[PDB]
C-alpha cells in the first residue's frame, strides 16, 4: 500500500455518484487521516474524533452526538464492533435549515472508511458501500 494509492482509492468515490466526500483513516498505530477527498470536512478529522468513533463507550454518543472534521453529527445506529457488520450510520447536523447528509463508517483491521452522501442520498446504500469497502480493505491487509 501507497499514499498516492490511497488518494486514488478515496477519489473513486467521487466518480461513484453516491457521495460528496470520502476518507480512509487509520485507527491503531497510524491514527490519523491517510487520504481524504479534497474540500470536505473528513480531511480535518482528528485523533480525538477517531477515539470517539472507535471508543469503548458506545452509548454516550447517542445523547451527545460526535464531530467529524469539527462538523457536528448525530449517530443513527452503531454496529462498528459487531463482527458481521462493522459499520456505523451517522448524519450531519444543520444549521439552521441547511441540508443534512448521511455518513457511513466501515471498520477494517487498521483503517476506517468514511463516506458522506450527496443531498438526498439514503443511509442504506451508503452503509453497504462502506461495508464492502471495509471488507475489501481487510482482505488487502488493512
Amino acid at each position: 500500500g501507497s499514499m498516492a494509492g490511497w488518494q486514488s482509492y478515496v477519489d473513486n468515490l467521487m466518480c461513484d455518484g453516491c457521495c460528496q466526500e470520502a476518507a480512509i483513516v487509520g485507527y491503531c498505530d497510524a491514527k490519523y487521516v491517510w487520504a481524504a477527498t479534497a474540500g470536505g470536512v473528513f480531511q480535518s478529522i482528528t485523533p480525538a474524533e477517531i477515539d470517539v468513533i472507535i471508543g469503548k463507550d458506545r452509548e454516550g454518543f447517542f445523547t451527545n452526538g460526535l464531530t467529524l472534521g469539527g462538523k457536528k453529527c448525530s449517530v443513527i445506529r452503531d454496529s462498528l464492533y459487531v463482527d458481521s457488520d462493522c459499520t456505523m450510520d451517522i448524519r450531519t447536523k444543520s444549521q439552521g435549515g441547511e441540508p443534512t447528509y448521511n455518513v457511513a463508517v466501515g471498520r477494517a483491521g487498521r483503517v476506517l472508511v468514511f463516506v458522506m452522501g450527496k443531498e438526498g442520498v439514503h443511509g442504506g446504500g451508503l452503509n453497504k458501500k462502506a461495508y464492502s469497502m471495509a471488507k475489501y480493505l481487510r482482505d488487502s491487509g488493512f
